[PDB]
């Protein structure tokens, strides 16, 4: 979900402009702070890229620098937060033009993503949904799971003694966390440059509302306003950490990933397509050019009948597909 | 200072077009909450009419909600900062687009402005300054003073009755305040508008870091990078609030007025011109567009001879212009 706003310029051919930007931001964990910055900005970056806008012109940088630190512990950390926030903004091929560093008690790593655009260089998120619509998701979910299992191996609490250690390693957790910063850092470019490619119906990305949230808002967002659809977006399988299915289920689901619920930080792009060869064809110039990271198609968009704000649904029994 | 960042989008003539985007932020005194929104939106926006740019494309509003207060009071003080903020965007001709609002427990009111200009449309402030151009501050100084005794009104301090109480009375106070937040709320809009037309030589807006730190930072940016001038700021007469000046006075210079460097927040522009006759007619046509409101020439520009980082300075002996 980003703001696209109409410019009083035109491009050299006479074809309309427009300012398309969007914010996040992420509570890091006590971890790595050059991932920490890593993971910020592709966090910034994705929303935009939900929008099928390869190319970002500028991001600007702004961070919450905390106060419970020493002056050389804090000093370390900042520098190191931003050396690896301007590291991905170096991989999506934009600079870091600005921002601002604050003073604060609770650290915050967020920023904003800007690119100027024609129509033709964007997917709009609303508008081209349809029933029938195939439905994929680029990055496998369970991240809530795995940062809060490493967390438990510096910084125990009674739940993991409880119900996970003697269950599952320090070795798989440590394999899980790892798997999944390795999926938050990335970048979700690929995706969407490869989006309008295969004709796609828009995406948005998937962040702290979990799969069905994030899902439920992109149904929703089509039932406003001047040409509404009625859709409801119909999750019939997913991808997810194996590992961290495991400990779902031996903590009755505490961070709500069998839900549907658990926040993603940096999570893939939920897109949709006309037909199921489009969106295989997709996937599969996806996971060439994009360093063999697979994706998968999830479900599909059908009529609504239904309860209000309800446009998305988890099929009972769906499948999981382990990772 | 805001970044400027060209584009990969020609106009409608195949003219070069630059994202012009600035961020800042202010941590709001317990008062009326949409006064607080107002100045924040007037905060952010100044910046960019530092730029020449007195058309704004977009506004991200970013929010820190205080979680002192209890939900009740909560709610009206962001709804109501929420609505200052608006009205502000609307008196620019612009809207709020986006942004976010997040819990913390320090309050924070701030966010991004935006346009998308060709050169033709900004004044850049680096590259334009010469040794003899006339210096001329729009908004008078002593903000920072102003907030801190109608905060005693409240919730006294000790220096309020040592010093202030019996001297400068309530009334005289209220005044003060009021002066200087309808200062705050009021856009350098039209100053950003009469840039070009006067043949200005750029200008900076004046903030956090008082009339003379702001002088400096517009001094040493001249000095940077490929063509650099080595130039010296020289301001010979201020505009400061007769009643601030006296409450300076009375507490040793505190809050640092007449040193030069009391933070204002949403203060003026600063802005230089090619003579005495460009700065005089700039400034008697914004008094008569925008309200009635005086400006006043400040200054001029030296060859700097001298000191490291040192590119501004007062005067001995500086007048006092009491507003």
């Amino acid at each position: 979900d980003c703001s696209i706003v109409p410019l009083h310029h035109t491009n050299s051919k006479g074809e309309a402009l427009f300012l398309v930007s969007t914010t996040d931001f992420f509570f890091p964990s006590v971890s790595d702070p050059f991932l920490q910055g890593q993971i910020g900005a592709a966090n910034v970056l994705s929303d935009l890229y939900s929008m099928g806008i390869p190319d970002c012109d500028t991001m600007l940088m702004l961070l919450a620098a905390s106060t419970e630190m020493d002056e050389h512990e804090r000093l370390i950390t900042t520098r190191e937060i931003m050396k690896g926030f301007a590291e991905r903004a170096r991989l999506a091929t934009t600079t870091v033009t600005g921002g601002q560093t604050v003073m604060n008690p609770w650290p915050l790593i967020g920023g904003v993503a800007m690119a100027v655009v024609s129509e033709a260089e964007m997917v709009r998120p609303t508008g081209l949904l349809c029933a029938g619509d195939i439905l994929v998701l680029t990055k496998p979910l369970g991240c809530q799971v795995a940062v809060n299992l490493k967390q438990w191996l510096l910084r125990p609490s009674p739940l993991y003694e409880e119900a996970i250690a003697g269950h599952i390693s320090p070795e798989e957790i440590e394999e899980l966390y790892n798997m999944a910063t390795d999926s938050m850092r990335r970048l979700n470019r690929e995706g969407a440059r490869l989006m309008r490619k295969h004709g796609a119906h828009g995406a948005t990305d998937v962040t702290g509302f979990g799969i069905l949230g994030h899902a439920n808002n992109f149904g929703a967002a089509q039932a406003v306003g001047d040409a509404p659809r009625s859709l409801c977006l119909v999750l019939e399988r997913l991808p997810m950490f194996k590992t961290a299915v495991a400990a779902s289920k031996q903590m009755n689901d505490k961070y709500r990933l069998l839900e549907g619920y658990s926040a993603e930080t940096s999570g893939g792009l939920l897109v949709a397509f006309p037909s199921t060869t489009a969106a295989a064809a997709f996937c599969a110039e996806l996971t060439a050019v994009d360093g063999g990271c697979p994706s998968w198609i999830v479900g599909h968009v059908e009529d609504r009948a239904a309860v209000d704000g309800v446009y998305a649904r988890l099929k009972d029994g769906y499948e999981i597909v382990e990772v």
